[PDB]
C-alpha cells in the first residue's frame, strides 16, 4: 500500500533505489540456505536479461505482423488480384501488365484506360482513403485515446519519471498497433517507423507486469523502458547501433551506464526477429533498404551546404508553422470534432494526391524512386533523358513542373496532419520532403552543367560522356539535412542513416549537411519538434540546457511567498486522529514536513498524502508519532538543502538523483518546500 | 589565488561548474558589442574540437614514433643490416637467406653455426638486454619517477577528480615515451599497448595548458582526459569505438554524455594519424592487425567453456599472485633496490627466453605467431604434420613440450614483472597466455580427434581428408578469455578484439569464452587487477559497487567523534588577523565552516584553508566576516546534509555532483563535516 505514485506526477528515485536496497537485503538474507533459495536467486538474476529479450522478441514480432498488415492494406486502395486474394499487387505481379492483379474501374466498367476509367479509380481513391481514416479514427477515439501523436514526447516524460497509468497499458498495444496500420493504409503524411517505438516500449511495460522486481520498482521499469526504446528505433530503421544512441540522445534521462549492454541486446534481439520474420518471401530488413556504389567529388561539396540551408530552413519553418496550428486548432471550435477534421484532412490528402504520380504513390515507396539513380531498365519520366554532357528532352521541364508541385504539396499538407487524433509519425514527411529536395538539385545541378559546362569551374571537373553528378547521395543527404532540421538529431541520425543504408564513402557528405542544417535551425529555436511538442503538452521535463541569467537564490522560490497561505504541517503528540481526518479532508496538498511543535517550526521529518491516509484508516479499522505509536510508518529522513543555496545547484541535485521535491529550512527552522512543478513554473 | 588544489588531494566538481556558470556571464556580458568579441567567442566555442583535435594528432605521432623505435630496437638485439644500417631485419630481408643482414657471431667469430656462435650469439643477447634495462630504468628513476606502473589506475583515480600535477606534467611525455622505448626493446613480459594511454593522455593535459578556457577549469581537463583516454586505447588497439567503450567502461568516472562526441573524435583523429603515418613502407595500423576467413562447428563449443575455466581461473591465480607479490616486495629490502631488481629480473628473462624458440622472439610477434594458423608455406616446427584425420609426425611431441615449457615460463614470469619500476603493461602478458592456452587445446583436441575418431562424436563432424578443428579461433578465445578474466572487461574488451581483428563469424565464441572467464574469476574477488592496484596504491576511489550491510547514517560518521578532540571553526566580529593566524598555524585541516559564535554552533558559512590563508596575508599586506569587512570573499551558501541522512544517500551525492566534503548539522547546529577520505576509510 505505501509508495504508490498517484497517475500523472513524477517519480522520487532516491526511495524506490532504498526500496531495492532494502530487497536485496532480504534475497541475501535466505540466499545461501538452501539450493531452492538459490535457484529464486537465480531466476530474479536473469530477470534482467529476460525482460529485454521478451520486450525484443514482442517489438520483432508486432513489428513484422503490424510492416504486413500496412502494405497488405495501403495495397488494397488500388486493387486486388482474383488469382490469389492474400497477396498484393506487387507479389502477384512478380508471381510469375499483370492479368491477374485487376483493378476496379475494369472490376465493374470493364475498361481499363479513357476518362470513364481514371475517374473511376479517383473517386474510388477517395472513398477507401475516407474509409480507412473515419475508421481508424473511430477505433481510436472508442477504445484508446492515448495512441494520439507520435509518442516520443510521452515516451520522453516517462523515462524521466513521470507516471502515465493508461498511455502504456495492456489494452493500448492492441489499438496502438491496429490504428497505426489503418492509419498509414490511408496514405496520410505519417510513417510507422517513430511511433512503433510505443509500441516496442508497451511490450516492456507488459511483460515487466509478470516480474515483481520490476513492477514495484519505479526505476527498473524506466530502465527496460529505456531499453525499449532503444529496441523499437532500431526494429523501426534496421539500425541497431542508432537505435541504442538513441534512448542515450533523445529519449532516456537517465543512465547508470549498466543497462547499456541492456539496450544494446534488445536492439540486437529486435533487429533478428524483424529481419527472420517474412513469411511472404520478402528479403529486405525494410522496405527501403538501399545500397549505393557511386562515388562523388570534393568539388561536389558547395551545393550541399546550400541544400543544408534548406535541410536547415524548412526546419526553422515547420517548427514555427505546425507548433503555432498545433495550438491555434486546440483552442478553436476545430478542436472539438476529431472525427470530421481528420476526415476532411484525409479527404483533401486523397484529393490532391492521386493527380500527382509520385504522392498517389506510398511514401516510403517514394523515397526509394528518389533514393535509387535511374536504372538501366528505368524508363520512367523521372529520368527523361534522350556533347559532354547527357543530352536532356523536353519532358524533363514537364517532370520538375510535377516534381516541384509535389514539394509543395508535401510541405504544406504535413504541416496540418501531425496533430490529429490517429498514429502518426514525422520522420518519414522528414525524410521524403528532403530527398524530394535533394532530387530537384540534383537535376537542376546536372542541367546548369550542361548548359554552361564551358566554365573553367566545370570542363575541369565533369568528364565528357558520363556522368558528373550523383542524384541519389543529394536525395540521401536532403533526406537525412530535413530530418536534422526539423528533430534537431546530429549523431544519432547519422548513425542510423549508416546503418539503414551501408556505405562509408557518403558519410562526409551527411555530417555536413546535418551540422549546416543545425546551425541555421538552432538560430530560430533550439528546441527540437519533439522539445516544443512537450512544450506544448505542458508536460513536466527539466530540460539540461537552460541557464540561470539572475544570480538568484532558492530563497525567492521556497514557497509560501508573502502572498500565499503558510503550509501544512504536523505533530506528533497534541494531535490525534480526528484532527488528522478533519486536516486531509479540509486540505489538497500532497506532502508534509512534520515537526515537534507549531512554535518551534524546526524540521524533523517528512511524510505523503496517500501514506498518511491509508495509515491512519488502516489503524481506525484496526496518537504519537515521536519516539498506540506510529512512529515506524513515518519516515524521519528526509533529503534537505541550505535554505540560501543557489537554484543551479537545487536543479542539479533533482536532475542527478531524481527528487519530486526537496524541503528548505533555515536554522534548522523549516521555511519552504520545493517541488519539480514549481521549478519548471518560475522557468517560464 | 582563490580555488587552486594542492596536490594528492580530490577535485571539488560544483564550485567548479559555477565558477563555468560566472565566466559564462562575463563572456555573455560582452558577446554581442562588436566583431571582435563574436570572433573570440566562436574561437573559444571551437576550442572544444580543437584540443580533441591536436590530442589525437599528437597520440598518433607518438604512437608511430614509439613503434617504430620499438621495432628498431628489439631488432638490434639479434643482428644489423650492414648494407643499409637504418633498416632493420625485416626490411632488409624483404628488401630483395639473408647475407645483407648479419649476426653478431658472424661479425666477430666469423662463424654461422656451431656451438661458438650459438654461445657468442646468446651471451651477446643477454649483455644487450642487460643493457637496454639498465638504460631503461637508470632513465626512469633520475627524470621521471612517475613513468612507474602501467598507467591505468593512475589515469582512472585521475578522471574522478584527483590531482597529481607531475603524472602528466611536460616532462614526463618524453622520459614516459622513451623508456617506454627502452623497456619494450629489453622483451621484458611487458608491452606498448596500454600504457600508450598515458602517453595519450599527457598529450591533451600538456596542450590543454594552452587555452586558458580548459587549463583553470579541472572538470574541463577531466573531461579532455577521459577523451583522451578513448584515443590512447584507440591507438593502442586500433579500436576506435572499442576505446569510446573502453573510457566509459574503465577508465572514465563521469559523462555528462556530451563529451562522446568527443570522446569518438579524438578515437577517429587517433586512429588516422597512426595509420596514415608509416614512414618506413609499413601497411598494417598495428603489427598484429590479423583478418580470418575460416568457419568452426556447433559442437565444438564445449571446449571454450573448458578453455574459458582456465581463462578464468588463471584470472583469480594471477591476481592472488602479483598483488600479493607486489605487497611483499613493497615491503621487505628487496623494495630499496629498484635498478638492481630490474636487472635481475630482465638477465633472468633473457637468460630463460633465448633457448625457448617462442619466448626468444618479441611478445607481439609470438602472438601473431600463434593466432595465424598453419600457411601453405608454412614449414615451421610449430606445423610438424606429414585417413579422416591428417596424419601426425613425431615432432608434434616435442612442440607440445617446448610451448608447455613456454606457457610456464611466461605464466611464471610475468606475476614477478608489472611491479618494476619500468614502464609495463598487462594486455600483451595476458593476450600471450590466452593465445598460448588457446593454441595448446587446439592441438590436443586434434590429437584427441585423429587417435578416436571412430567414435560417433566425431564420425558425424569431422570430414575425411580435410581439417576439422581451427586453432587459430582457440589462440584468439583464449587470448580474450584471460585478458578478460584478468582485467574483468566483458563489453568494452570484445568490441575492441572485434575492431582489431574483423570478422563478426567469431563473436559467440569471444562472447562465450568472456563471459565464463568473468564469472570464474568473480568467485574469487570481484574486483579486476586494475581495480586490486588502485586499491594498493591507497588512491581514493569511490567505488560504485559495493553494498553497505549495516543500516548506518551518517550519524555514525560525522566528525568529529567522542574520542576526538573538537573541530576547527571560526567566528566572524570578534577575531582578528592575528587570532586568525595564529589558528591556522596551530592547525593542520582543510576546511573551516564559519558560526556566528562557539556557544550557538550553528551553521553560517564554509571556506578552505589555503582560501583562507591566502586571503589573510593578502589583507595584511595591502576584522568583521559578517554583512575592513572580508565578507565577500567568504563562501556562504555551502551544501549541508540532514545529520541522521543514511550513509548510502551521502554516498550517491558525492558520486554524482563530486563534492569533496559535506558538512553535517543537527537542528541548525552543526556538527561535523565527512570527506572522500573518511568515508574510504570506514569503506574498509
Ligand atoms: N499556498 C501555499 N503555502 C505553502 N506551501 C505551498 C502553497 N502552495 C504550494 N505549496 C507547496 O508546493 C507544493 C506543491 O507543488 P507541486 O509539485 O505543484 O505539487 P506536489 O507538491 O503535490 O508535487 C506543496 O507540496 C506545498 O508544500
Ligand atoms: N579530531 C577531529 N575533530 C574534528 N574534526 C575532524 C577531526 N579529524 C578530522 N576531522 C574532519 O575531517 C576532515 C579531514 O578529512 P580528510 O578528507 O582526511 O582530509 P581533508 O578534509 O583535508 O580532505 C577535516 O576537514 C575535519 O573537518
Amino acid at each position: 500500500g505505501v509508495g504508490t505514485y498517484d497517475d500523472f506526477h513524477t517519480i522520487d528515485w532516491v526511495r524506490e533505489k532504498c526500496k531495492d536496497r532494502e530487497r536485496h537485503r532480504r534475497i541475501n538474507s535466505k540466499k545461501k540456505e538452501s539450493a531452492w533459495e538459490m535457484t529464486k536467486s537465480l531466476y530474479d538474476a536473469w530477470s534482467g536479461w529476460l525482460v529485454v529479450t521478451l520486450t525484443g522478441l514482442a517489438s520483432g514480432a508486432l513489428a513484422g505482423l503490424i510492416d504486413i498488415a500496412a502494405d497488405w492494406m495501403t495495397d488494397l486502395k488500388e486493387g486486388i488480384c482474383l488469382s490469389a486474394l492474400w497477396y498484393n499487387h506487387e507479389q502477384c505481379c512478380w508471381g510469375s501488365k499483370c492479368p491477374q492483379w485487376k483493378t476496379w474501374a475494369e472490376l465493374i466498367i470493364g475498361q481499363a484506360e479513357g476518362p470513364g476509367s481514371y475517374i473511376m479509380n479517383y473517386i474510388m481513391y477517395i472513398f477507401w482513403a475516407l474509409s480507412f481514416a473515419f475508421l481508424a479514427v473511430s477505433l481510436v477515439k472508442v477504445f484508446a485515446p492515448y495512441a494520439c501523436g507520435s509518442g516520443i514526447p510521452e515516451i520522453k516524460t516517462i523515462l524521466s519519471g513521470f507516471i502515465i497509468r493508461g498511455y502504456l497499458g495492456k489494452w493500448t498495444l492492441m489499438i496502438k498497433t491496429i490504428t497505426l496500420v489503418l492509419a498509414v493504409a490511408s496514405g496520410l503524411s505519417l510513417g510507422k517507423e517513430g511511433p512503433l517505438v510505443h509500441v516496442a516500449c508497451c511490450c516492456g511495460n507488459i511483460f515487466s507486469y509478470l516480474f515483481p522486481k520490476y513492477s514495484t520498482n519505479e526505476a527498473k521499469k524506466r530502465e527496460v523502458l529505456s531499453a525499449a526504446s532503444a529496441a523499437g528505433v532500431s526494429v523501426a530503421f534496421g539500425a541497431p547501433i542508432g537505435g541504442v544512441l538513441f534512448s542515450l540522445e533523445e529519449v532516456s534521462y537517465y543512465f547508470p551506464l549498466k543497462t547499456l549492454w541492456r539496450s544494446f541486446f534488445a536492439a540486437l534481439v529486435a533487429a533478428f526477429v524483424l529481419r527472420s520474420i517474412n513469411p511472404f518471401g520478402n528479403s529486405r530488413l525494410v522496405l527501403f533498404y538501399v545500397e549505393y556504389h557511386t562515388p562523388w567529388y570534393l568539388f561536389e561539396l558547395f551545393p550541399f551546404i546550400l541544400l543544408g540551408v534548406f535541410g536547415g530552413l524548412w526546419g526553422a519553418f515547420f517548427i514555427r508553422a505546425n507548433i503555432a496550428w498545433c495550438r491555434r486548432r486546440k483552442s478553436t471550435k476545430f478542436g472539438k470534432y476529431p472525427v470530421l477534421e481528420v476526415i476532411i484532412v484525409a479527404a483533401i490528402t486523397a484529393v490532391i494526391a492521386f493527380p500527382n504520380p509520385y504522392t498517389r504513390l506510398n511514401t516510403s515507396e517514394l523515397i526509394k524512386e528518389l533514393f535509387t539513380d535511374c536504372g538501366p531498365l528505368e524508363s520512367s519520366s523521372l529520368c527523361d533523358y534522350r556533347i559532354p554532357d547527357r543530352p536532356a528532352g523536353v519532358g524533363v521541364y514537364s517532370a520538375i513542373w510535377q516534381l516541384c508541385l509535389a514539394l509543395i504539396f508535401k510541405i504544406i499538407m504535413t504541416v496540418f496532419t501531425f496533430g490529429i487524433k490517429v498514429p502518426s509519425g514525422l520522420f518519414i514527411p522528414s525524410m521524403a520532403i528532403g530527398a524530394i529536395a535533394g532530387r530537384i538539385v540534383g537535376i537542376a545541378v546536372e542541367q546548369l552543367a550542361y548548359y554552361h559546362h564551358d566554365w573553367f569551374i566545370f570542363k575541369e571537373w565533369c568528364e565528357v560522356g558520363a556522368d558528373c553528378i550523383t542524384p541519389g547521395l543529394y536525395a540521401m543527404v536532403g533526406a537525412a539535412a530535413c530530418l536534422g532540421g526539423v528533430t534537431r538529431m546530429t549523431v544519432s541520425l547519422v548513425v542510423i542513416v549508416f546503418e539503414l543504408t551501408g556505405g562509408l564513402e557518403y558519410i562526409v557528405p551527411l555530417m555536413a549537411a546535418v551540422m549546416t542544417s543545425k546551425w541555421v535551425g538552432d538560430a530560430f529555436g533550439r528546441e527540437g519538434i519533439y522539445e516544443a511538442h512537450i512544450r506544448l503538452n505542458g508536460y513536466p521535463f527539466l530540460d539540461a540546457k537552460e541557464e540561470f541569467t539572475h544570480t538568484t537564490l532558492a530563497a525567492d522560490v521556497m514557497r509560501p511567498r508573502r502572498s500565499d497561505p503558510p503550509l501544512a504541517v504536523l505533530t506528533q503528540d497534541n494531535m490525534t486522529v480526528d484532527d488528522i481526518e478533519n486536516m486531509i479532508n479540509e486540505t489538497s496538498y500532497n506532502g508534509f514536513p512534520v515537526i515537534m511543535s507549531k512554535e518551534s517550526q524546526r524540521l524533523v521529518g517528512f511524510a505523503l498524502r496517500r501514506d498518511l491516509t491509508i495509515a491512519i484508516e488502516s489503524a481506525r479499522k484496526k496518537v504519537c508519532f515521536a519516539q498506540l505509536k506510529l512512529r515506524s510508518i513515518l519516515d524521519m529522513s528526509p533529503f534537505t538543502v541550505t535554505d540560501h543555496t543557489p537554484m543551479e545547484i537545487v536543479v542539479d541535485i533533482f536532475r542527478k538523483l531524481g527528487l519530486r521535491q526537496c524541503l528548505v529550512t533555515h536554522n534548522g527552522r523549516l521555511l519552504g518546500i520545493i517541488t519539480k512543478k514549481d521549478i519548471l513554473r518560475h522557468m517560464a
